[PDB]
C-alpha cells in the first residue's frame, strides 16, 4: 500500500501528491482481472520506470501506451525482454533511428535496461492496457499519475530534457515549462506515424547536445 513498497524512494516522495490515485487503480486493475480482463505489463512491472532512482534521471522519454501485445510490455516504455524477436514495430523503428543518429550497430535485442541505469526515464502517459487492445485504458486514471511524475521532474533543480513520442506532446510540453528543462518533440515511431517526422529526428544526439548545454552530462546511449 505505501508506494515505498512499489517505487524507489526518490519516486515515493515525488508520488505522495497522488499516491491515494495509485491505490484506486491498483483496485482498478484488481477488478479488471476479477472480470476476466487482464492487463499488461505485469503487475509487477507496471511502475518499473519508478523503480530507478527519481533523482537521477536526466532524460524522460514519454511514450503512449504499453504494447498490447502479451509477452511485450515489461513497465520501460518500448522496451522488451532481452529474449523477444521479432521486435515490435516501434521499438524496431527506433533502433534504425538510433542507428541512423549515433553511427552505432544496431543493437542485439530490445532490452532498455542500459539506458534506465543511466538516467533515461522510460515512461508512458498510460501505464497499463488490456491484451490486444492498443490503448484501452486511457482516461481509466494513469493520466493524473503521469502528470504528477512529469511535473516532479521538472520541479527538480537539475538539467532535464524530455523527448515526447506521440499525440500526447501538446499536453505534455506545458508540463515540461520551466527553467532547467527542454521538451523536443515528434510523432510516434509505429509505423503508421512514422514516416511523418519520427524518422530522421535524430532525438539521441540532439537530447545529449542540449544536456551539454545545460552543463549537464550526456547520456550514453550504446546498447550492446
Ligand atoms: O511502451 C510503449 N510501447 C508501445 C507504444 Cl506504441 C508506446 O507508445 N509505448
Ligand atoms: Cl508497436
Amino acid at each position: 500500500r505505501p508506494l515505498s513498497e512499489l517505487v524507489e524512494r526518490g519516486w515515493a516522495a515525488a508520488l505522495e501528491p497522488v499516491a491515494d490515485q495509485v491505490a484506486h487503480m491498483g483496485q482498478f486493475l484488481r477488478a479488471e482481472i476479477a472480470a476476466g480482463r487482464r492487463y499488461l505489463p505485469a503487475g509487477s512491472n507496471v511502475l518499473r520506470a519508478f523503480t530507478f532512482p527519481f533523482d537521477n534521471v536526466r532524460v524522460l522519454i514519454v511514450g503512449q501506451d504499453p504494447y498490447p501485445t502479451p509477452g511485450h510490455a515489461v513497465g520501460l516504455s518500448f522496451s522488451v525482454a532481452p529474449d523477444v524477436r521479432p521486435w515490435p514495430r516501434s521499438l524496431a523503428n527506433i533502433f534504425d533511428e538510433y542507428t541512423a543518429d549515433l553511427g552505432y550497430p544496431l543493437p542485439s535485442n530490445g532490452d532498455l535496461t542500459p539506458w534506465a541505469q543511466r538516467g533515461v526515464l522510460l515512461l508512458n502517459r498510460v501505464l497499463t492496457v488490456r491484451p490486444s487492445n492498443p490503448a484501452s485504458h486511457r482516461g481509466k486514471g494513469w493520466e493524473a499519475v503521469t502528470e504528477c511524475a512529469i511535473r516532479a521532474l521538472a520541479a527538480r533543480a537539475a538539467p532535464l530534457v524530455a523527448i515526447l513520442w506521440g499525440r500526447d506532446a501538446s499536453t505534455l510540453k506545458p508540463m515540461l515549462a520551466a527553467g532547467n528543462c527542454v521538451a523536443i518533440e515528434s510523432p510516434h515511431p509505429s509505423p503508421l506515424s512514422a514516416s511523418r517526422g519520427f524518422f530522421g529526428s535524430r532525438p539521441f544526439s540532439r537530447a545529449n547536445e542540449l544536456l551539454v548545454g545545460m552543463g549537464a552530462e550526456p547520456i550514453d546511449w550504446r546498447l550492446p
